[PDB]
């Protein structure tokens, strides 16, 4: 009924009862596990041209409202009862409803808390929520986004934040941020199909150019934003350079590293995910925290389909790249992650290494075990891309399931 | 489009569909409600002791399926020999309650079980396996002889060869043939007065069991344990492996001259001996198998795990790294050198070994072959991706579908 969860490094055991509260299905079935897959299809977020089944929506709505009032120890209170009646009344007459800022703030934090793929959830209680539901144009979205960036960056002392734009409305286009992150380096298709810059951003780089952007020719050219207001062609907005803080990468001992001319931005702001609270959907709700060094040092800079700088640093380190057994790849990767941590600390910009991060996640697991009886976690995503078993999370079994509020993936707007 | 799991490789952007999972006849631990893919032993395959004979109905179904697999493998499906072999199995189960496998069927099943192992990254070698038939074995002493021959052939003085030795299958209300040790080669785990452990903490229980059975314990950090072999309805008998048969490799580093002074070492042969081999319903409770190590098994897990030898801090102190702060990545640096030491030492000793890069690259090739041969390959991502440099290897970027196929190697409860 309830899964027995074990930590093999300590011998400790727990039972996940929280999973019982999951009302949404994942990709697995008793015949086969699909937990290693990145995207669903069944868990996506289909169009919104028609009103969501009043029965469905109301159910999800009552549940969330119930959650909210429990959180403020006012369950069964007068306000609780009248709030439910309001939601019922609004849905019944308009086929939808709206949240109060306080409830929105609660929903946003809960969505983060329920994010199975986030290793930094111990910070889930400290989140600055910018209500931008009073947005009616792409130009306004841009101002909000510029303020979110200014606040979150805080001159290098990053602070977690999220900005929530208008909810989806039946038969009306969605407010969407086309870029996957608020800060993305351009990826220019050159010569023989090769790519200058960030291969991951080739498509978005092309769309920008198509919408009037004057491309550059560097490896780290900050892309413009394509903000889109309902049923309107997206608009191009250039981010003020002074707002986009970047960190030049150098190595604590390897003098030549700096020569490589590598750099990375300080603000990790996902902007293509959908935020669902009480059945309501927010197609544009950009959120940001601070980077865990492996995201940059290992995935972004070392992935074969990303910057793929592994061989370069290896050759500079004069490593034997003739064979796998020399572990030249493992050696350069460690120096690159070291360089990221070194540089960020030198620039006085918030960042967390994978050891510190996973240790804090273990504490979070414990806090949640006592607080909710479990904690949805995606093992494949929580374990760092390098030095896996060298971290506590590797030796920790985890249960994965869908709780709401939740951050979900949604189709690309184009 | 296709009504099967869509699998993607994010490095290459290639897509495949796994249709082989449709052949899975056994349910795993996940449900649409929650994924338990990260649990080491969810209560699923777990071949718990089912004494009283199995439902002739259930066994027959499993047996017919296996026989079909066999005749298909030889390309004689639907033939007269196929139908006659099917009749024979049914007749045998009808009169005895069980049945027996022909020689070539056992070889086929042994390999299919390896081929079907979701947690094995070395499956590209699945076709090359030496199958020692030991279904005639009638004593714990004879079990020891068989095992010794296995080790000799498998070790082959450094040039390791994969092999499995199959002892008598489980029989109606009779005792099982069991090897108590999890592996043919295990280092003792001595519990100290202060509560710590000298040697390998993973083997504390088996060590205390050998002692309780008359073994005179040593006090080293790497004392090779004796084997506790158990023939049907008999108490386990203790057997000490002839030192000359247990090939070991002293560990040294290619450039850090002091590493050898650590006196670390590991045995060359990885022989899992506590798993149950299941074929067409028949259960071989004792069927030790061995291949060759992937360097991370030794260098990352066995030597650096917190609950194993835990030598990370000692090696870092020796490398004079700042072990007072996580951001120095002293754990990462020490781990890389320790792993290099294992690859270096094994190569020096001319003992077969494969790094996590070469191994994963070959598994990707294996996935390609299997997509073509069977339309899929059951794989456990958490176990396929190496314990270090995960995303530096190709498997990290390959989505995988996990499911249970038989023949199979399953976990089984400890005999004690
Ligand atoms: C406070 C610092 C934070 C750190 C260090 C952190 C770290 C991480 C890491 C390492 C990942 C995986 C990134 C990847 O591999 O692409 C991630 C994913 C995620 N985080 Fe956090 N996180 C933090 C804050 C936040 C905040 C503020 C939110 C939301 C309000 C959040 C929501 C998520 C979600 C939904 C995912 C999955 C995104 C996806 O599927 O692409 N995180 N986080
Ligand atoms: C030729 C060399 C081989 C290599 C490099 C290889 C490598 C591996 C690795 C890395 C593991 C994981 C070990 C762990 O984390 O505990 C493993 C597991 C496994 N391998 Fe292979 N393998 C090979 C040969 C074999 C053979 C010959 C068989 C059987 C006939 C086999 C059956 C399995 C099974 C059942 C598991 C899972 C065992 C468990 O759950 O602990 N392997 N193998
Ligand atoms: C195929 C596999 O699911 C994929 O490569 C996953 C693995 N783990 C991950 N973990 C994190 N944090 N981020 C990722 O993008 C991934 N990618
Ligand atoms: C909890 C988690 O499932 C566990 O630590 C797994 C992860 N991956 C593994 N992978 C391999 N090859 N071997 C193991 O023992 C494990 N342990
Ligand atoms: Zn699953």
């Amino acid at each position: 009924k309830f899964p027995r969860v074990k930590n093999w490094e300590l011998g400790s055991i727990t039972y996940d009862t929280l999973c019982a509260q999951s009302q949404q299905d994942g990709p697995c079935t008793p015949r086969r596990c699909l937990g290693s897959l990145v995207l669903p299809r069944k868990l996506q977020t289909r169009p919104s041209p028609g009103p969501p089944p009043a029965e469905q929506l109301l159910s999800q709505a009552r549940d969330f409202i119930n959650q909210y009032y429990s959180s403020i120890k006012r369950s069964g209170s007068q306000a609780h009862e009248e709030r439910l009646q309001e939601v019922e009344a609004e849905v019944a007459s308009t086929g939808t409803y709206h949240l109060r800022e306080s409830e929105l703030v609660f929903g946003a934090k809960q969505a983060w808390r329920n994010a199975p793929r986030c290793v930094g959830r111990i910070q889930w209680g400290k989140l600055q929520v910018f209500d931008a539901r009073d947005c009616s144009s792409a130009q306004e979205m841009f101002t909000y986004i510029c303020n979110h960036i200014k606040y979150a960056t805080n001159r290098g002392n990053l602070r977690s934040a999220i900005t929530v734009f208008p909810q989806r409305a039946p038969g009306r286009g969605d407010f969407r941020i086309w870029n996957s992150q608020l800060v993305r380096y351009a990826g220019y298709r050159q010569q023989d199909g090769s790519v200058r810059g960030d291969p991951a951003n080739v498509e978005i780089t092309e769309l920008c150019i198509q919408h009037g952007w004057t491309p550059g020719n560097g490896r780290f050219d900050v892309l413009p934003l394509l903000l889109q207001a309902p049923d309107e062609a997206p608009e191009l907005f250039v981010l003020p350079p002074e707002l986009v803080l970047e960190v030049p990468l150098e190595h604590p001992t390897l003098e030549w590293f700096a020569a490589l001319g590598l750099r990375w931005y300080a603000l990790p702001a996902v902007s293509n995910m959908l935020l669902e609270i009480g059945g309501l959907e927010f197609s544009a709700a950009p959120f940001s925290g601070w980077y865990m060094s492996t995201e940059i040092g290992t995935r972004n800079l070392c992935d074969p389909h990303r910057y793929n700088i592994l061989e370069d640093v290896a050759v500079c380190m004069d490593l034997d790249t003739r064979t796998t057994s020399s572990l030249w790849k493992d050696k350069a990767a460690v120096e690159i992650n070291l360089a990221v941590l070194h540089s960020f600390q030198l620039a006085k910009v918030t960042i967390v290494d994978h050891h510190a991060a996973t240790v804090s996640f273990m504490k979070h697991l414990d806090n949640e075990q006592k607080a909710r009886g479990g904690c949805p976690a995606d093992w494949a995503w929580i374990v760092p891309p390098i030095s896996g078993s060298l971290t506590p999370v590797f030796h920790q079994e985890m249960v994965n399931y869908i709780l709401s509020p939740a951050f979900r993936y949604q189709p690309d707007p184009w």
